[PDB]
C-alpha cells in the first residue's frame, strides 16, 4: 500500500480567499491521487480550521462556514487530512484573506476648531486634518477636499493642511463652516467620509 498525496498548488504556495467571499462559498477542491487507485476521504483538521472549513469527504469541496475580515484576521494556517483507509496524510496550507475596499476613511483629534487672527496672510498653514483608511493599495489610500469648495481656505490633497487662500475681514465674516471630504482611491468603488473643520476669526 502507498499513501495518497495532494496535487493542488496551494500545498506548496498559498490559497487567496477574497474576504467578501459569502459564507457557505465553495473556495476549492481538494484533488488527491493514490498509486494503488485506493477510494479517498478529505478531512479538515484543527479547531480554528473546522470552525472556518467543512471539507465534504468523499469530493475534497472546501466551504466557507464564517465570514472573514482581512483587518481582523489576514492571514491564517489550516490543516487538510486525505485517507485511503489504511494511512492518513495532513498537508498545511497558508490562507491569505484577499482585501476589498470595505473601509471609509475614519477621522482622528475630533473636533477640528481652530480660531486665526483676520491678519492671517495668504499662503499661511492654519490646521492639520487626519484620516486613514485600513484598506489595501488604491482603497487604502485618500485624499482631502472641501465640499463643497472654498474662496478662503484651500487644503492640500495628500497632507490634508488647511491654508489660507484670500485675505480674511473680521467685519463681513467671524467664522466659517467648511466640510473636510477624505476619499480612499478606489477605482471601481471609492468610499468617502466628511468631517466638520470649524474657523473662528479674532482681531
Ligand atoms: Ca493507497
Ligand atoms: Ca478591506
Ligand atoms: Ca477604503
Ligand atoms: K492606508
Ligand atoms: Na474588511
Amino acid at each position: 500500500n502507498r499513501l495518497p498525496y495532494f496535487i493542488n498548488y496551494f500545498f506548496d504556495t498559498y490559497l487567496l480567499i477574497s474576504e467578501d467571499t459569502p459564507v457557505g462559498s465553495s473556495v476549492t477542491q481538494l484533488l488527491a491521487r493514490d498509486l494503488d487507485n485506493d477510494p479517498l476521504v478529505f478531512g479538515v483538521v484543527g479547531e480554528e480550521a473546522s470552525r472556518f472549513f467543512a471539507v465534504e469527504s468523499e469530493t475534497g469541496v472546501v466551504w466557507l462556514r464564517q465570514p472573514l475580515d482581512r483587518e481582523t484576521k489576514s492571514e491564517f494556517t489550516v490543516e487538510f487530512s486525505v485517507s485511503d483507509s489504511q494511512g492518513v496524510i495532513k498537508g498545511t496550507v497558508n490562507i491569505q484573506v484577499g482585501d476589498v475596499n470595505d473601509n471609509a476613511p475614519r477621522f482622528h483629534n475630533q473636533p477640528y476648531s481652530v480660531r486665526i487672527p483676520e491678519n492671517t496672510p495668504v499662503g499661511t498653514p492654519i490646521f492639520i486634518v487626519n484620516a486613514t483608511d485600513p484598506d489595501q493599495g488604491a482603497g487604502g489610500s485618500v485624499l482631502y477636499s472641501f465640499q463643497p469648495p472654498s474662496n478662503f481656505f484651500a487644503i492640500d490633497s495628500g497632507r490634508g493642511i488647511v491654508t489660507v487662500i484670500r485675505a480674511l475681514d473680521y467685519e463681513v465674516t467671524q467664522a466659517y463652516q467648511l466640510q473636510v471630504n477624505a476619499t480612499d482611491q478606489d477605482k471601481t468603488k471609492p468610499l468617502s467620509t466628511l468631517a466638520n473643520l470649524a474657523i473662528t476669526i479674532t482681531d
